[PDB]
């Protein structure tokens, strides 16, 4: 099913936002934080890609908002919160299951949890990520994270996926996974992903991907990517973490 926005449409982007859950629950534990129960029941599996999870899929800033005086960095950092509009209730982190549910339901919730582990149960991230980048444009749940799941499988099937899976565990240089990437869906496109590391050696924690908005119905190709400006703060070099502390 199509996603669609029904208010505040006028946006050219999505940044699907996937995280590298072994280096995910990594940090969590390096920054001494309380071990969640997708971390402390995270356990090893046959396909190494699976442990690319789905954190969200981010509309980026809709003109009709940044006509009214909201800038990127706020619209980051608030989204479906930010003032003078959309103005709805804050999302909080500390506080995800705060947040509305979204209505999801069950048949997708469920194909949601086998990718989104922090979805549902006692985390509630599906709700705080769709009260945060989902809800002011009055998106189906269903096609919103229904989709999410697709463009997350299709990710793990390219070379990108599969090069995060033959170095499991090992050091790579960004400048082989732009190839792997560049490989899947073309050189020009590399520009499109954002990484995220922890610690130092730095390590991946998360995968942010830019994609049109006018293409975000359709399987990912050499046209559904759009260049972002921000590399990363993972270096030339960084490891695809194990699981385990
Ligand atoms: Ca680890």
């Amino acid at each position: 099913l199509a996603l669609q926005a029904k208010q505040y449409g006028d946006f050219d982007r999505y940044v699907l936002a996937l995280s590298w859950q072994t280096g995910f629950c990594q940090s969590q534990h390096d920054r001494n934080r309380n071990e969640r129960d997708e971390c402390r029941l995270q356990t090893e599996t046959t396909n190494k890609a699976d442990f690319l999870t789905v954190h969200g899929l981010w509309p980026g800033l809709p003109k009709s908002v940044a006509a009214r005086g909201v800038d990127e960095r706020r619209w980051m950092r608030f989204g479906c919160a930010t003032r003078p509009i959309p103005n709805l209730p804050e999302a909080r982190a500390s506080r995800m299951c705060s947040s509305p549910e979204t209505g999801l339901s069950l048949e997708t919730a469920a194909k949601l949890s086998e990718v989104m582990p922090g979805a549902g149960g006692r985390s509630c991230l599906e709700r705080y990520e769709y009260a945060k980048h989902g809800a002011c444009f009055g998106f189906d749940p269903d096609a919103y994270f229904g989709t999410m799941v697709r463009l997350n499988q299709e990710i793990k099937e390219s070379e990108a996926g599969k090069f995060l899976a033959d170095n499991y565990g090992k050091t790579v240089s960004r400048r082989d996974f732009d190839a792997a990437f560049a490989k899947s869906w073309g050189k020009e496109n590399v520009k499109a992903v954002k990484l995220t590391c922890q610690g130092n050696p730095a390590y991946l924690t998360e995968i942010q991907i830019s994609i049109k908005a006018d293409a975000i119905n359709a399987p990912l190709s050499a046209n559904s990517f759009l260049p972002q400006p921000h590399p990363g703060n993972c270096g030339k070099t960084f490891v695809i973490d194990k699981a385990g502390y």
